[PDB]
DNA sequence: ATGACACTGTGTCAT
DNA sequence: ATGACACTGTGTCAT
């Protein structure tokens, strides 16, 4: 944001804030028009470009704000606990962020709908590229889907298993 | 498409459709937009809508008849060849199709600019869910960083190799 | 058939 | 500051 934004009063710069936070809840950053936050707000258009570049500098700032980073949350258990350990305690940490938290609705968007274009402005070894895709597709699911904690669970152990032991091991009983 | 669209003379069918495909070439989805492709043609704008329901009936068009699904590329495989072999093969056949054919920037745009509405509209074993994640997002970084096709083959067979044999057996000799 | 209409939306500029 | 302006865009309706 901008620094009028910040030189708001506590009141405006709350309720500017809230506005924001409320149409994305309720939209995806294409479905997310300006035109939504400045009715609602009652103000006129010309003030959300005072407070704001364009509409991709309020949605990255209310995601900053409220959401956190699903990497930073798996590498920081990793300083902690085995690999093994960081991914029995990784499940459970993803469903108390993504789903039993008031952000539900700003991480199923970030989740179903994300371009690069957000991907290269939003601010590399095989472990990390492989963990990442399997996570974020099971993580895809339980937006798309709608599942519950208990099949997300299921899958993720099926599919984690599946990358720890391998493949091949997953399949056949046959030895390399 | 329309009936209405494949009553066109080959003439100004094959007209229609060079447009589209070239406003696809040059657009992703959401950038892409009807007025650029009838002011191309220079053609009234409800006749666009005569030819097809709307944007996204034009697109999922342009797909269907100029793209493959990499999925159905795999399985296809598995029909005649070891899991080991099906995806030795699979890497060069995604370079065929993703990378060194005309078809190039509409895959680019199916990967880099897909959301969760167009999956829903565009027409279930863990082994499949993590080979579908591990292969999509080497694709992602195939076109997001533009690799060349050693680079591609190098990373394909790191995380692969990660998969089939494990991720615990690549990063400790400590067995199971 | 089609192009004008009623919309909805963006970003800027004169004030 | 702000709201009118110049744009660009959609989908429909009277013809």
């Amino acid at each position: 944001p901008k620094s009028t934004y910040f030189s708001l009063s506590d009141e405006k710069r709350n309720r500017v804030y809230d506005a924001c936070l409320n149409e994305f809840q309720t939209h995806s950053f294409h479905e997310a028009k300006i035109m939504h936050i400045v009715k609602a707000l009652d103000i006129p258009r010309g003030s959300f470009y005072q407070y704001f570049e364009d509409l991709k500098d309020a949605y990255f700032y209310v995601l900053s704000q409220e959401t956190l980073e699903i990497h930073d949350l798996f590498f920081n258990l990793l300083k902690d606990n085995s690999i093994e350990e960081s991914l029995d305690k990784y499940k459970y940490l993803l469903l108390e962020n993504l789903i039993d938290s008031p952000q539900y609705k700003l991480y199923k968007y970030r989740f179903l709908d994300w371009t690069y274009e957000l991907e290269r402005d939003w601010k590399d070894n095989p472990i990390s590229q492989v963990l990442k895709s399997v996570v974020h597709n099971l993580v895809y699911r339980l937006f798309s889907e709608n599942w519950t904690e208990k099949t997300f669970i299921e899958n993720y152990d099926k599919e984690i298993k599946l990358v720890t032991e391998g493949l091949l091991n997953y399949i056949t009983d046959r030895k390399n």
